[PDB]
């Protein structure tokens, strides 16, 4: 349920892990 930014290596995406 909760959404967060996830960067990888600079690479950022926002991923929601439930």
């Amino acid at each position: 349920k909760w959404c967060f930014r996830v960067c990888y290596r600079g690479i950022c995406y926002r991923r929601c892990r439930g």
